[PDB]
């Protein structure tokens, strides 16, 4: 059996991304996998990388490091609560898809400091031990991503770029980097600006590709397929 | 005269970024610039984008859309104190320099939150106005920033990818897209594995920049400076 979890970006139930979470929730539900959400707004998830996210002394109270206190709490078991129960679900898991309307060519930053905090050296990578010998190899990861912009804007000629040149940094600099193989993105451009039967499409659109979800092959994460 | 806006996310005063943001104070105040630091970690900057933001009442109770709210909120002056004395800083600064480490390929989610709750539509951008139409057009902006990999690593041929390639969604999807002319951004590479000297050289190449930094050319914010 499978283990998901949707990690979840969106202030709004009944937004399109809450469309698309829910359709995730209840088709993945439907096959018999587990599934766990984490609603970071109404979980009120705490994005900053800060003292308190160590439980235990610092090693160094005459300057403070996070990633190096991170890293040796990590190890001794002092961290937050609210990290650790994000790593159980993270270790647990056997996808993880992040489900997000894109913010300044990235992700909410909500979002951003599960991934600043969730993700810390000796849970999700070590030194060594990243990209393809990175920490959490064996999982998928998916990014369900929604824009204002449209699927014309995001080419190589229009005005924001290919999709795939924002992607660079969510896809290769953390997934790969932590050691997820990465399935292809879920991009649904500019709903707001789709009439209501379009978001309709692109929700079943969603549906229909988890049925098969089990059965895709990884992208490979290069600087090629992303700027190639 | 001009005006310098710091925004500046990190959690330790004596930390490599704490020294790099310290020298530009000095630095620019010595030429007489106004100098404001927003340092986010010590404000305690709230970087979750959520209603509360809102001070008015929303315009639609049914369906919450951040964009939408925090946009007709701007025109209504209706938005949260934090938000907007940040935009006043903005509004007059001549020159916004965000100083962080690199996180995740990205910013820090403090300041990430700082992108998206101040940024808003009517006071950054407005469709139209957006890239060389942006509303923050006639300021600079630059990204000082610190990394964990080296020089060699942050290569087209190294395990990172080009620097360049991380650069895009800030440079050309924010500060492009707001209209900011783009100063070169400044990279520090790796100075936690750098000599106590070598740190010292970094902090002194920054703080001479900014003696010609108002003599600069901004880069050109393309797709082809950044993958070219
Ligand atoms: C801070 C910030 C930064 C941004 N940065 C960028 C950027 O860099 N690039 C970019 O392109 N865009 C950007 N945007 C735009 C943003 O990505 C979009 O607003 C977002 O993706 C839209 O998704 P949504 O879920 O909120 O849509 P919604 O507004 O919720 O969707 C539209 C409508 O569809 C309805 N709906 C819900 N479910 C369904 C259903 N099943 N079928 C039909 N209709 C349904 C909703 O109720 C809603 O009224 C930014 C926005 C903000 C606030
Ligand atoms: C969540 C997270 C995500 C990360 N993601 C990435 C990533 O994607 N890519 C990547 O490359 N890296 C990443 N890193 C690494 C991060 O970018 C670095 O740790 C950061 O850039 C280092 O800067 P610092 O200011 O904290 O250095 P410091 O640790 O403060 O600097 C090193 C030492 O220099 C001392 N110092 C201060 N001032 C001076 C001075 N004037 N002269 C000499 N020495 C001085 C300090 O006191 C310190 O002891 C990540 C880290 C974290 C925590
Ligand atoms: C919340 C919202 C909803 C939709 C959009 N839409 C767009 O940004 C957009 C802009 C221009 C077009 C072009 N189109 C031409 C044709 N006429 C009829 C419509 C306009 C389409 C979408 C932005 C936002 N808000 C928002 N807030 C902050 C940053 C950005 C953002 C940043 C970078 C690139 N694109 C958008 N966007
Ligand atoms: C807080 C910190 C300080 C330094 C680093 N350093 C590096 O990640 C790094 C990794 C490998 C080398 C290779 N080097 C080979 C030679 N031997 C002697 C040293 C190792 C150098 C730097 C990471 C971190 N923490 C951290 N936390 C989360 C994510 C990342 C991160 C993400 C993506 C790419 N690089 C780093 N990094
Ligand atoms: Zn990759
Ligand atoms: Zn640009």
């Amino acid at each position: 059996g499978k283990k998901v979890l949707i990690v979840y970006a969106h202030q709004e139930p009944k937004s399109f991304n809450g469309s698309l979470k829910n359709v995730a929730v209840d088709e993945l539900s439907r096959q018999g996998c587990t599934v766990t959400v984490s609603d970071l707004y109404a979980m009120n998830f705490e994005p900053r990388a800060t003292d308190k996210d160590i439980t235990g002394t610092l090693s160094n109270p005459e300057v403070f490091n996070y990633g190096v206190e991170t890293h040796e709490a990590y190890k001794q078991r002092s961290l937050a609560s609210d990290i650790t129960d994000e790593q159980k679900k993270v270790r647990e898991a056997d996808l993880v898809i992040f489900q997000f309307p894109l913010y300044w060519f990235s992700v909410p930053a909500i979002l951003k400091g599960w991934m600043d905090r969730v993700l810390c050296q000796g849970f999700a990578f070590d030194i060594p031990g990243f990209y393809d010998s990175g920490l959490l190899q064996g999982k998928l990861a998916l990014l369900s991503v929604t824009t204002g912009g449209t699927a014309e804007m995001y080419t190589k000629t229009g005005v924001n770029g290919d999709s795939r040149y924002f992607l660079w940094p969510l896809q290769h600099g953390t997934l790969h980097f932590c050691g997820f193989k990465v399935l292809a993105p879920q991009i649904s451009f500019a709903p707001e600006i789709a009439s209501e039967e379009e978001r309709k499409g692109m929700v079943a659109a969603w549906s229909q590709r988890l049925q098969t979800i089990w059965k895709e092959e990884p992208i490979p994460c290069t600087a090629h397929w992303h700027f190639g």
